[PDB]
């Protein structure tokens, strides 16, 4: 398996 995230303003 494996994970993944992301973020940003607006």
């Amino acid at each position: 398996g494996y994970r993944v995230a992301g973020y940003e303003t607006q």
